[PDB]
């Protein structure tokens, strides 16, 4: 499932455990992300799914909901 798979390629780069990585869990507040950290995840994700998120797309993702729902509507 695409779910369960970004939420490890969540939960791997953040150094969290899976069940914190929740649709509801923000990247900074929930997750302990810095601005960076996000970056960083996005270019793996980016990598891993071969797909490209433009800049003004990247700036909005504020969840882990943001990201899946992205990657799956392309």
């Amino acid at each position: 499932a695409l779910f369960e798979d970004i939420q490890a390629v969540i939960a791997e780069q953040l150094n969290v455990d899976a069940a914190q990585v929740t649709p509801e869990a923000e990247f900074v507040k929930d997750l302990g992300a810095d601005s960076l950290d996000v970056v960083e995840l996005i270019m793996a994700l980016e990598e891993k799914f071969g797909i490209e998120i433009p800049d003004e797309q990247a700036e909005k993702i504020v969840n882990v909901g943001d990201v899946v729902k992205y990657i799956e509507d392309n």
